[PDB]
DNA sequence: TAACAGTGGCCTTATTAAATGACTTCTCCATGATCTAC
């Protein structure tokens, strides 16, 4: 089998605020497979996004980022009138400092070809064909990606801080979002285990379905 | 050519170590019952 493509990640800011928090903007620790899913979409330039349902993503956390709360005017659509002051709210919204991840990508479960695996590598072996609109983002629109590369299993050769399905874990990422409401939002429990592996465990690789 | 290279005694006594008053002001609500127009 065709080994795992391997993505290494830097972004200086991200914000992967939670499914239900939507008083204040709670963020989670470790970008949810959703977040990395789109990210990886708006990498190859695809906009549809039941396009490469069943690729497997596994995160491993480089270092742990530093948690900050930063206050933002933002906006709502709470009245009719642009101008109305009822559609400016103060409310925080939590970042996170100098991510640094590598992103394992498998694409066995895909029944659509070219893979996602496929269109990510083509797209890094000649960037001049990728058809794509804006800039590449993690999290919000203003958080740019840094450094995205392709990378191998030891780019840092040091210790890794794996994303480990586990039942009884802490963080309930999603790997699917729906943004109108919480219906079509699937979730998965993760518990971040410090583990001295190269390659990711049998646990640590999520599969990106739709709802149905 | 020589032998000395200071012998003393002190090394601050007082007194006062802050007196005032202020210790953010506005605004941006969320949600459901009801009115109302299509």
């Amino acid at each position: 089998m065709i080994a795992p493509l391997i993505l290494y990640l830097d972004v200086p800011f991200t914000t992967f605020r939670e499914s239900h928090a939507r008083e204040m903007g709670k963020t989670y620790p470790v970008p949810p497979p959703a977040t990395v899913y789109g990210m990886l979409l708006s990498l190859v330039g695809e906009t549809n996004v039941y396009r490469h349902c069943g690729v497997e993503l596994a995160i491993a956390m480089l270092s742990s980022p530093k948690k900050s709360r930063i206050l933002r005017q933002m906006r709502r659509f709470k009245n009719a009138d642009f101008s109305h002051p009822e559609n400016v709210i103060p409310c925080y919204q939590e970042i996170l400092s100098n991510l640094k991840c590598l992103i394992w990508v498998r694409s066995d479960e895909e029944k659509i070809q070219p893979s996602l695996r496929e269109r990510i590598q083509l797209a890094f072996d000649h960037p001049e064909l990728v058809r794509r609109f804006g800039c590449l983002f993690l999290g919000e629109s203003d958080q740019l990606i840094k450094t995205i590369k392709l990378a191998r299993e030891d780019y840092l050769e040091g210790v890794r801080q794996w994303a480990i399905r586990d039942n009884r874990g802490r963080l309930t990422l999603p790997y699917w979002v729906d943004h109108v409401g919480s219906r079509n939002t699937r979730f998965l429990r993760y518990r971040i285990e410090e583990m001295d592996r190269l390659s990711p465990p049998d646990l640590a690789w999520t599969m990106v379905q739709s709802p149905i």
